[PDB]
């Protein structure tokens, strides 16, 4: 997955 | 935390 | 993707 | 927080 928490791993 | 993963949990 | 922030969405 | 998602970053 594409994840932002401040920039994928899915 | 604030999060976006597609949306605070922190 | 499984994720955990305290709970798949991928 | 602590986040998981596969490993605090709050
Ligand atoms: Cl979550
Ligand atoms: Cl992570
Ligand atoms: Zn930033
Ligand atoms: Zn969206
Ligand atoms: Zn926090
Ligand atoms: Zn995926």
């Amino acid at each position: 997955a594409i994840i932002f928490l401040a920039x994928y791993k899915a």
